């Protein structure tokens, strides 16, 4: 009886499962690895740290490899609860990775927002906001230390750790541009906050110290790294109409085998506003009260999952004038494409089309070579922004192809593409195999 | 100092960890794969799309393999906030997969509910409800597009992608039965909603386009696929008593090496009602107010994690009249079995017993061959449904082996079993190795 | 067009991705494994089950291997909503694993709390609280069955399943110490709850039944298992000042290759209180009301993510009087270290420093050999606990290096280290390779 009686229940169908076993689940043999040690070491920042200033850092050569890099910010609130939306993230307006004077990759604050909306999830995503925002209803004057993790290729997996020991004659530098205006810190809307403190900045790089055997191999041998890059093109959204469905074709200027496309429609006035402001809880300042105004967002709750507030009705991609796939609704690129390939949840206003089975995985799993495509076009059709944004009854009770009239503020269209490339390192110098 | 001083701290105990390294964490070699492309292509639906109608689709032969399949529904609300509970999921009452006239698998809406409660989790599970329900407090008349992803074997992993190119002489068809009554869409309780719109349906299949090398291999070579199937038997729950603990033995008519058993006790009147209605927040219409009534649920919040509202007190399985394991409480099959083998959270009223170490994984990891068992029995003991469901003090303050008196409405008992089988494909035809 | 036109877009850059394929994503070959069966079997408990009592269990030899072990508790509430905080977890004050009279590992209730805060996440972590607490606003007299899963080496992965069949001459025993006072069960603060029921205890061990081939191998062959252990040292926190920043150096008495360090500052009066009590929602009894008192916590909401309520300002580790790394703020060890190596979220007051790339993984990925270090020191600097804890305006609006004046109650400092060891099993006896 019990367990033993099930073992005896053996038949011909078990041959496909347990006939002549190859593995066992009850005796794992663990792999032995190369000895190493990790140390997070502070870097020197060249230039004056302040709003709207450009600063740079040349990575010191303390260890053999480098992996994670974190930027530390200390900021002080200028408003009360819900008046900030990822201020530390917005503050890092853009960050450039350079090896031997050659640009390897460059990221932007809006990419950090889009990456977080697509590829982070669950408690990890909430911990990320803890690192970049006030999430405890803090008031005016609250001061907090923030941690912005970089997400370049060697930051995302130790298997791509950048070998400083093999880059003897090439310096590795990071160029930072700090934002000038950050909501809830030094600016409230367009009015500056008097007495707002300048930010203080610190840069920390995690180093790997290798044993003698592997150290000598890294220094003497040539290396090839399959790395990822970011491509970004900022376009102007066609003005959506309250009487007709506007359309638009954007020529895609991308290169290299590309894993996926990701785009959003954002209002440049408000960081992360990817959807239309409306008079429903969390969609505008003072929503559901006598002070409701759809001109100003509920900053702490700028994001939403309500597809009704998204502006894109349908979209498709064309290759040399032919449909790459049949037109799908905007919700397909927001819900189904992340469901099929990511497995998290993406707020409305952020869209994905994946060429890869696993776009979040480092291992390649399907790409499109945009370097071999003469014409690539993103065809867009917008909803009819005819809903009264001040009426919750109208916003919460409407049809698929209409949206709030405040969608006309979503004037900026940001399209991102994540591609692969090869970083060859030999004779103390690094270089990308393909420029375009 | 720092990192380097830890490397020198080397001893005899490090031999088991780093002595003669086999792997390194800092130089990942990625695998090269076969070139391919994905395209989601719309299918033709034969038959009239409407409530209570049967429609079918014969998969067109555009590509070499097929993977994901999504059913698109457009629906209009008939009620306000919290008056729908997975309407798009319920609408797809059952879906049958057929290859060459032979049934390969068949799923049901209640299986989608049970699968979601057991194997989906976190943001992925919330994104799934976004695809199948209104989650933004929408009002009467709100119209939304829904996406119901199929979960047959080739839908769940690209490694089991169905090769249409190798099924030249066998058609692959899907048979859909649409529900007749869906709460919050065309029916409110048992009263039809006047002017309710018929649903519109669309079926999309993702195709894989293979390169010439692999294309020829798939078309000429014989193939064997280790696939999964669903077995379902619907039984009548024994009437639980308010004065004694009712018991019941259900003979299990299952076959094949089975990964796990999953069952629920549901009230057929309400979709997904797996627990007793009670006068506590979220457990009945107007709970905690003067309009509270335990005859009608809070539809938007039909599920619960409160074990007190579950009807099963204890259960065990018997093999040929002998205990397969000692009796455990119903909470064990709801909490511990998912904890030990799934790692998510399952609402009360859904129970699991796993024969596998990893029942959610496609790779087999332990099964029981129900084809070699003459008698398999699920022995059940029910709680004494003697709690006053209208009293929150009684519901929120009671003992282990009692439940709310409204548990007598949980009359339907659905038992599911997930088994393995072999799909052999050769000479343009597919066929299952084992029928029973 | 469509998918097929992308396949033709092939170039020289695709050689690194798809040139001469090694793998395919569309034909997974699953591994065949050794046949087995699982059975959860109840154990005998020696000694009287009660608050403050020590009981033990000698594992019966029903099967070949053992894996998961769960302790079942039945408890009755003595208070209303939010008056319990993981009572089943606290009740299991400490549990010792012993093989042949030799201690293999020993865990504590505070380790369960710290482990849950660091390595559990998402729905799994919420399901764990369902197994160890009331989470449905239950009132006085509610009785619930709880499940405390053990987390020794063979409990966490079946690949380390303890082979009873190979331990013929060594008994495997578990020694439990039950807590004497549990908030919300038999004690309210320091006042006992009259008529509180003694707990009832049950111990269940999951057995693996092996087939003849593998059974004989396990019984005759020598075995080596790479297992993990817990090291714990309890220290007294230096009294933090409201006028200066107190500091403290703790000599670390640890051994073996250690994966990570984890520590907290807790108030022994309240289970899991890792942060200072304050007059903000969820931080003290009756917070935000006329009955607010920072002397008593909101038990149901004892944890927090608000770094302001944490007492540690900065910390670093020293090796033989030299900095192992540069000083970082306490939030770094609470936010960044879990972000970089765990990927969840950790409440404030729990700190991590990892020597491993993946400290939650069983496969070793970097350790420090504390057996080869003569002096290891944790250097601590505390915040100035000068904030008026009774003032929400002061707590929610302050600077980085200050905390609430109630932080002086965080007098206990618990430091944990997770190390590796080798369990050798031969001739029917088990033994650890290294004692220190
Ligand atoms: C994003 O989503 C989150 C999750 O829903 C929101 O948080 C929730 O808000 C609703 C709460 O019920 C829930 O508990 C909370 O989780 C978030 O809302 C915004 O941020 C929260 C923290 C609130 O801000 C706090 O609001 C209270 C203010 O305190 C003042 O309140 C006055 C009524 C008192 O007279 C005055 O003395 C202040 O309070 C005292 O100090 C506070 C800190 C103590 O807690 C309190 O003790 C109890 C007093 O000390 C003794 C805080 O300064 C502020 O940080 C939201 O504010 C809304 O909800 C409050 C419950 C309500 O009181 C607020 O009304 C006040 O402010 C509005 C203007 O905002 C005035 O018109 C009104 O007269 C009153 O003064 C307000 O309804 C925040 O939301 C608001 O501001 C946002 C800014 O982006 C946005 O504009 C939003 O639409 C607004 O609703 C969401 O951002
Ligand atoms: C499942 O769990 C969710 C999470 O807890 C619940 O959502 C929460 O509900 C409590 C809120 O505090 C919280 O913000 C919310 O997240 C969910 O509850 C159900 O769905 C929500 C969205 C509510 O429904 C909305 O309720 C308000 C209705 O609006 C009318 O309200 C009247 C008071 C006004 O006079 C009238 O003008 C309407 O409002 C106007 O229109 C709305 C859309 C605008 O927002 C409002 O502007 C502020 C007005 O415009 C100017 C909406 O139609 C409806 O969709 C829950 O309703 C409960 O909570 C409300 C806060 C409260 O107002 C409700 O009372 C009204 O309805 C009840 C009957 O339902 C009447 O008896 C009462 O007189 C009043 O008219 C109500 O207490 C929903 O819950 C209810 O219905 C459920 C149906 O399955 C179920 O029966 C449940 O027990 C009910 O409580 C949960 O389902
Ligand atoms: C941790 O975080 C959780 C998430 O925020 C909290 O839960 C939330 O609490 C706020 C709610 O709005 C929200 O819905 C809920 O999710 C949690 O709070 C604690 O636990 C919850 C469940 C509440 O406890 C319940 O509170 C109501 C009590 O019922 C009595 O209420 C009286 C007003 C009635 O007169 C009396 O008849 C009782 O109610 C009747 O019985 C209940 C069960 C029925 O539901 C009710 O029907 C509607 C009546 O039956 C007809 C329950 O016994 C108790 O379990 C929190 O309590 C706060 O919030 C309540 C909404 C409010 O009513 C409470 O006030 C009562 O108690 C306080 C003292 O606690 C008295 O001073 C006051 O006069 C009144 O009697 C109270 O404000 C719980 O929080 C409190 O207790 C904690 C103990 O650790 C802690 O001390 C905390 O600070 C307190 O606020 C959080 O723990
Ligand atoms: C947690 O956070 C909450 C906010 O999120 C805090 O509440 C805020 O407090 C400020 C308010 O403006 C705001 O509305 C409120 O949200 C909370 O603080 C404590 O709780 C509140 C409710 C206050 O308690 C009340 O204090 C007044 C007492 O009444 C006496 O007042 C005298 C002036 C009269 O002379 C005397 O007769 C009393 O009044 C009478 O009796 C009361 C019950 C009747 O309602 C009233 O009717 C008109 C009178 O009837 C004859 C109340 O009993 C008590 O409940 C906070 O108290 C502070 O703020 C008050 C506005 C202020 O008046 C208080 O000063 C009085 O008490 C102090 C000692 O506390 C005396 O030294 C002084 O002479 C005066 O008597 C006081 O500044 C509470 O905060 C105090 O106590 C806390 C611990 O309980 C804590 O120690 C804090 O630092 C103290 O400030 C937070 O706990
Ligand atoms: C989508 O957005 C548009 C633009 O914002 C919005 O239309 C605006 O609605 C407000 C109105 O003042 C503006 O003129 C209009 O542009 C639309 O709302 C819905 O469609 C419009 C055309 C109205 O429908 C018409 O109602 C009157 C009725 O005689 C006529 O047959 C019908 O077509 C909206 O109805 C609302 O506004 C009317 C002015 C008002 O009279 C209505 O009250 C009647 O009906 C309600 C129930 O709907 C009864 O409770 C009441 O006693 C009375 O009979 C009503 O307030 C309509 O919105 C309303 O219906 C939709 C679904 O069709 C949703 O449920 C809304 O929540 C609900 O307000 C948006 O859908
Ligand atoms: C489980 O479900 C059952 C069935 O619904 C429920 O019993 C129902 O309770 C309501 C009552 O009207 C029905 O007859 C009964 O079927 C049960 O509740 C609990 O058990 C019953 C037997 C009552 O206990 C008895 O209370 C009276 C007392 O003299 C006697 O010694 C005791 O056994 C429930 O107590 C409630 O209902 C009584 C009618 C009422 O008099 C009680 O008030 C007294 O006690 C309360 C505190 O419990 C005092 O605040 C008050 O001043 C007075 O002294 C009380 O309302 C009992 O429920 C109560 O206790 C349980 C735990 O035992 C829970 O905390 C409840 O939340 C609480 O209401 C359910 O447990
Ligand atoms: C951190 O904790 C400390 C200790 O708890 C706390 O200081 C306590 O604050 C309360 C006060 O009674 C105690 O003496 C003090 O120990 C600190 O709060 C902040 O710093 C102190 C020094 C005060 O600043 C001073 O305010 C008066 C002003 O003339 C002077 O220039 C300024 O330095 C706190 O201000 C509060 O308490 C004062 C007694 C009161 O007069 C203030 O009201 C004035 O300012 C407020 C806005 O700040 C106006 O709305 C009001 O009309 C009036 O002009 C005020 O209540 C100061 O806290 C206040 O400011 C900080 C940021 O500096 C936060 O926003 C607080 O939320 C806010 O209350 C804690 O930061
Ligand atoms: C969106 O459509 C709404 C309904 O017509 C308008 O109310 C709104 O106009 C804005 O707000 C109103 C109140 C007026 O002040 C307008 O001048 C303003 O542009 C539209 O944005
Ligand atoms: C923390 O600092 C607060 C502000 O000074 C004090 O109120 C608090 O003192 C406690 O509470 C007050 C109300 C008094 O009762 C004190 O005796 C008590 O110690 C400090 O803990
Ligand atoms: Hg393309
Ligand atoms: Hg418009
Ligand atoms: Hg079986
Ligand atoms: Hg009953
Ligand atoms: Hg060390
Ligand atoms: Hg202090």
């Amino acid at each position: 009886a019990g367990g033993l009686s099930q073992l005896v229940a053996y038949g011909a169908q078990d041959v496909y499962l347990t006939g002549n076993p190859q593995i066992t689940f009850f005796k794992t043999v663990y792999r032995r690895y190369t000895n190493f040690a990790i140390e997070s070491i502070q870097q020197t920042i060249n230039g004056s740290v302040g709003f709207g200033n450009k600063v740079s850092t040349q990575i010191s050569r303390n260890g053999d490899l480098i992996t994670d890099i974190v930027v530390e910010f200390v900021l002080t609130k200028g408003g009360n609860g819900g008046t900030t939306y990822y201020p530390a993230e917005e503050l890092l307006q853009d960050v450039e990775l350079e090896i031997g004077g050659q640009r390897i990759d460059k990221h932007y604050n809006d990419w950090f927002r889009t990456y977080d909306a697509l590829f982070r999830m669950n408690d990890d995503r909430y911990n990320y906001r803890r690192m970049t925002d006030w999430v405890n209803n803090e008031l005016v004057g609250a001061q907090k230390r923030f941690y912005v993790p970089l997400i370049f290729f060697f930051n995302q997996t130790p298997g791509l750790a950048l070998p400083l020991i093999a880059l003897q004659y090439h310096e590795v530098k990071l160029y930072f541009t700090l934002a000038s205006q950050v909501q809830g810190v030094n600016y409230n809307g367009s009015s500056a906050i008097a007495g707002a403190a300048q930010p203080t900045m610190s840069v920390w790089v995690d180093y790997i110290f290798l044993d003698t055997q592997e150290r000598t191999r890294f220094a003497q041998l040539p290396h090839e790294y399959l790395i990822e890059q970011l491509q970004f093109t900022g376009s102007e959204t066609a003005t959506p109409s309250a009487t007709t469905q506007a359309s638009q074709n954007i020529r895609l200027n991308f290169n290299h085998p590309t894993k996926y496309l990701a785009w959003n429609f954002n209002n440049p006035t408000n960081y992360g506003q990817y959807t239309a402001l409306a008079n429903i809880p969390g969609a505008c300042s003072g929503a559901g009260t006598a002070a409701a105004t759809v001109t100003t967002p509920d900053y702490g709750n700028t994001g939403t999952y309500n597809e009704q507030l998204a502006v894109l009705d349908s979209a498709k991609i064309q290759l040399n004038g032919q449909d790459r796939f049949a037109t799908r609704k905007g919700s397909y690129f927001n819900k189904v494409q992340p469901y099929q390939s990511i497995g998290g949840v993406t707020p409305a206003g952020v869209y994905l089309y994946s060429f890869a089975l696993k776009p979040a995985g480092r291992q390649p799993s399907g790409t499109c070579n945009f370097s071999r495509i003469d014409n690539a076009t993103l065809s867009l059709t917008y909803k009819t922004c005819s809903i009264d944004a001040t009426s919750p009854a109208a916003v919460l009770g409407n049809t698929e192809t209409v949206t709030a009239n405040t969608a006309t503020l979503l004037t900026a269209l940001n399209i991102y593409a994540k591609n692969y490339n090869v970083l060859r390192i030999m004779s103390g110098m690094g270089g990308l195999a393909y420029a375009n």
